[PDB]
């Protein structure tokens, strides 16, 4: 039984079968030692902690914790491009440490060369998208402003040390939301699939030639 | 005595897609075109449709209820007579029957074995331009002359094959195979410039399928993709 | 050239690859001779039109009609069950005929035994769906009320010769919207996939013990 | 003079889920545990993990880079000296790397040839019950030495193989092979009774796959699916 207990970041369960973004950027990789998030105890207003330095007070059976990362500055206007992350942890009062089980709540973009390696080049790449919504303070989910208008937001190179983020919305099979820019020419890049991004969904921007023409699809019935 | 054949298309489920929707079996079987069929533990013989009738004799040691299998097109006098080798291009198509002897109609419910291919603009409207499309796949396999099934001979090269259009009034048909999900199949030319078309997905086509080589501008520079897991 | 036109009715050109309502329920089969459509040239009030019966005065270059069926009693409040159809045509003045494309606007939904045969026994099949909506009177849209309780809807069987409509919402992957009732033994029916239902779409009730403990479920990787 | 052996997973695609992200070839291959191991053209032998070192002489007529290839389980003394019959149950892992002589240390990549089977309850947690969960698959399959490829008899009948809990430290593994949508392959007994539990989509198993068998009353009476085509 602990006065003080201090905290560690990890990560929400992820689906078995498919990565989240989690998987592909833990939250222990954002919110590093030195790091401030809004954190509070269910019921309580959303203080600043440092990670991996403060501590705080244990002042029943167990205590419901909350936080977000980026630190706050109900419910509050949002942007993409910044990734931001909502936490929990169920913990006793008295324990050493509290466990903070973070989610993604916006939506990473990467960008992948023809063999999915991570593409360097000169390449310009933007999406035409909604970036601007509501966030839960309660639950951390962020939904679209539907009345917002779509924006170009230039997606980030690994190298740039920061990756784009966007807000979870629908996008449909088909929709052309995306260009690459390279030397005055520009491209469409559309999605191939429906996607209706969610915390814990990755976006992929794939990078070829092989759909210049178009793209072969088909169906696979079975006769009785 | 005798009856009478009708060319009807075997069912699938009520909520999918066969390539009989939009390629009907009696569209290909006409009146005068000419199909192998047999009764079950029997030869295939010609059957000449929309003018022939079959003696209701022709049905071997069949009691109570009769099979009849039938190919269209009509086999070989040799094939007539346990698989075949077989090439794209051509539609090959089997039907099945059950009949009572002594019914004066006996409706043949075809299934399309090999896959058809269909040319599309950007608005899934048959495309009507001079650009030329070839797809690159296997173009040899086997038929299994007692239920009609082709399959790819794997240790085949895959060739050029030149799609149709829809106003060519022929229709492309390739031989049941799997595309992977990113293979550069085809190509578009036009104007000696050539492009390349590419399954966006795993296609493990088999009979009843159809391709579609849907051509547009929308993924000049490639595709956008990604994951949506469940939290349950 | 004609002085007056008569109509005929016609489906909405469906996607090659998957099968829409109208290929399962033709526009043909719901109207027929003797049945009213509300119907407009555009920028006109609709007006009603008896189908196999009635004529209408040819009184520039294109014409666009705009018809609903059923007839109409800006936007408009909808519920579920009985079916809504929404048709265009484009005619050139002084055409005999003037054939309306039709799309089914709300949901077909189809009760199928193991075999995929239709059902017809003596278990209640119902669905608890958002069964409240509005409708747009220009293209036939129907968008449901969010602020709308999910309410249950008896789902009809061939014999019953009225087929159950819902109205366009999205259904999530393992959503327990169904159930099943069999001498006072009711048991769950769910989505197994994400269905973000439009006009054309169609949904389906498979009846079976196939599931009785659960899914098997698994991805399919490609290593490098 | 000599190299260390580390043990790592073979990548794919940076979206895609491996049955390495949940049991990771490290867990498998620990301290002590025996590897068949092979440079290109050599026959393969064994090497204690964690403990061994390999001269590099052993190398066979390779110059400049040198491909190394592993088995996890051990071979056969017969099976070290092109392809060899495997059953279920037990994983098999196969490993490369590519060095140049003179390296300290060379990293084994290992791919899961054989398919986990994990049991979960209605919320993704690993089931911890005491039911008796079965499934009805081919358990008899040929591996290609030189790439570590399973592929199914298909002349082989169906077996039960019970599947192992979480909590039980060894994960039931089959041999890939394809499952087809609405296939009764599962079972579920709980104080004598039986339920079915069936796959809901075509699964085509292949390295690196995982099969999950989620427990739950949500589809008693059977399920809700439908079509949602688009108007392009
Ligand atoms: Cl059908
Ligand atoms: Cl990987
Ligand atoms: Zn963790
Ligand atoms: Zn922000
Ligand atoms: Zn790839
Ligand atoms: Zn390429
Ligand atoms: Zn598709
Ligand atoms: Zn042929
Ligand atoms: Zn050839
Ligand atoms: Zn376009
Ligand atoms: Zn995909
Ligand atoms: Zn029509
Ligand atoms: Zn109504
Ligand atoms: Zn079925
Ligand atoms: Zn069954
Ligand atoms: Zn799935
Ligand atoms: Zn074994
Ligand atoms: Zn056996
Ligand atoms: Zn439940
Ligand atoms: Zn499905």
């Amino acid at each position: 039984e602990a006065t003080n207990f201090s905290i560690s970041i990890d990560d929400a369960l992820s689906d078995p079968l498919t990565r989240t973004s989690n998987d592909l950027f833990p939250a222990r990789n954002s919110i590093t030692t030195g790091e401030v998030i809004s954190m509070a105890a269910s019921g309580q207003d959303y203080t600043p902690f440092i990670v991996g330095k403060d501590s705080r007070a244990w002042n029943t059976g167990t205590v419901t914790f909350y936080a977000h990362y980026p630190a706050l500055t109900n419910k509050r206007y949002l942007k993409g491009g910044q990734e931001h992350l909502f936490g929990t942890a169920e913990a006793a009062p008295g324990s050493q440490n509290v466990s903070l089980k973070f989610k993604r709540m916006t939506v990473p973009v990467i960008i992948l060369d023809e063999n999915d390696r991570p593409y360097e080049g000169e390449a310009k790449v933007e999406l035409s998208l909604k970036n601007e919504g509501t966030q839960d303070l309660l639950n951390g989910t962020i939904e679209i402003n539907e009345n917002a208008l779509s924006e170009n937001i230039e997606v980030k190179k690994v190298s740039e040390g920061v990756t784009t983020n966007v807000l979870p919305q629908k996008i449909n099979a088909g929709e052309e939301i995306g260009t690459i820019t390279v030397g005055g020419v520009t491209q469409k890049i559309s999605a191939v699939e429906d996607l209706d991004l969610k915390a814990g969904s990755t976006l992929s921007v794939r990078l070829s030639k092989k759909f210049g023409g178009g793209i072969i699809d088909g169906n696979v019935p079975l006769y009785r």
